[PDB]
């Protein structure tokens, strides 16, 4: 029923992945919604279960399969499939729990996680934070492995922690940020694996803010301005949209659009 978009990490190029970062992003968005020329994401109020998820299948060198199921209004992985089993993280609602009852219907094995699935919670199971967890294709390419193999107790916990949060970060945060699609491209052009320097991980932390401080402006001027870090740690102020343009590729829906 839902739609799946296919990426591999064998053989994987800047092009293959921009492709894939752009079949996401036409997934999660209806072209509905542009405010200062940057997408919405559907409104969750009133939207039909039948529309709720998209499906990411991530294939690997090592000839292994996951599909990771991503809620289309803020583009969050709820959770996985590898064969005969499926998890998910802890639901944060009743409705997201109930929503997630709707996905891989037919896979044996169905487990709901006692934790949440945000960074905070999987960077305290993983024993690192994002900013020492090695993002680039070998780190991907490793993290479909490790979800393929969790149901067998090839995985550790910690292990487990770090392979979500290297998803996260390559597909939902590449498809939110064309600034952070820019520097996983720039990791898979050079094949050189690193952790996120603080622009992405300052960008990653203010999505929600950003997307309600567009949404809310006076023509685009923000009333408090949002501070972020450049790549060697140092702040900078953002006072309006036109900045966040070739920054941010789409945003969660905060409120309506003013006349
Ligand atoms: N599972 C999952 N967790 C996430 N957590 C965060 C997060 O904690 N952001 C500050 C952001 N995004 C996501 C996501 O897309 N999926
Ligand atoms: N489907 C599903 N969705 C979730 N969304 C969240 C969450 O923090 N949502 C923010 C918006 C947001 C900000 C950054 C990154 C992603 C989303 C919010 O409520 O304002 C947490 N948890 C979940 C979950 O467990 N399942």
């Amino acid at each position: 029923q839902y739609p799946i978009i296919n990426f591999t990490t064998a053989g994987a190029t800047v092009q293959s992945y921009t492709n894939f970062i752009r079949a996401v992003r036409g997934r999660l968005t209806t072209g509905a919604d542009v405010r200062h020329e940057i997408p919405v994401l559907p409104n969750r109020v009133g939207l039909p279960i039948n529309q709720r998820f998209i499906l990411v299948e991530l294939s690997n060198h090592a000839e292994l399969s996951v599909t990771l199921a991503l809620d289309v209004t803020n583009a969050y992985v709820v959770g996985y499939r590898a064969g005969n089993s499926a998890y998910f993280f802890h639901p944060d609602n009743q409705e997201d729990a109930e929503a997630i009852t709707h996905l891989f219907t037919d896979v044996q094995n169905r487990y709901t996680f006692a934790f949440g699935g945000n960074y905070d919670r999987l960077e305290q199971l993983a024993g690192n934070l994002r900013e020492n967890i090695e993002l680039g294709n070998g780190p991907l390419e490793e993290a479909i492995s490790a979800l393929y193999y969790y149901s067998t107790g090839g995985t550790q916990l910690p292990t487990l922690a770090r392979s979500f949060i290297i998803c996260i970060q390559m597909i939902s945060e590449a498809a939110r940020f064309q600034y952070i699609e820019g520097e996983m491209r720039t990791r898979i052009r050079y094949n050189r694996r690193s952790a996120p320097d603080p622009s992405v991980i300052t960008l990653e932390n203010s999505w929600g803010r950003l997307s309600t401080a567009i949404q809310e402006s006076n023509q685009g001027a923000f009333a408090s301005p949002i501070q972020l870090q450049r790549r060697n740690g140092s702040k900078f102020s953002v006072y309006d949209v036109s900045i966040l343009i070739p920054i941010i590729a789409l945003m969660v829906y905060r409120c309506a659009p003013p006349p």
